[PDB]
């Protein structure tokens, strides 16, 4: 009865957290994409994390997408924002 | 860093679990179904059913639909087995 129904919670849960922390893990383990945090939290422009990191736009627009799937930032605007998950040390 | 993460994902945990517990509770607060769900559990066939309760094909795949979103029968090749969430 009810109480078998947290086998089904338990099963999605496991599920979804091992997902998110591919996700946020996939993000976080590349020194690319740690500087680019550092950037972005230093309000850096896009141009400039460009540059300095030798990205072209769909080079840093996919390092962006990675981030956001993997937590570590937001868009705010025409801002990206780095969340809680995203800062690090 | 991690620990906000962690944070999210708690929070995420018991949100799908509240959906969950939505989609199951709906399934099981209807007499018919509850009559549905004891009869796949001693091996009636879909026709007997229909014919014990009085419903259409209609009427019978709705509610069945209804139980397979709250996880209290899965479909094993042709047939609707109920799990231990449907057995009450």
């Amino acid at each position: 009865g009810h109480m078998s129904l947290e086998e089904w919670i338990k099963a999605d849960s496991l599920e979804k957290a091992d997902e998110y922390h591919k996700r946020y893990n996939y993000a976080v383990t590349n020194p690319v994409r740690r500087k680019i945090l550092r950037m972005l939290d230093k309000g850096r422009s896009e141009e400039e994390i460009m540059q300095t990191l030798s990205l072209s736009k769909k080079q840093l627009d996919y390092h962006l997408k990675v981030l956001e799937a993997g937590f570590c930032i937001e868009r705010v605007g025409e801002r990206w924002v780095v969340t809680d998950a995203g800062k690090i040390v």
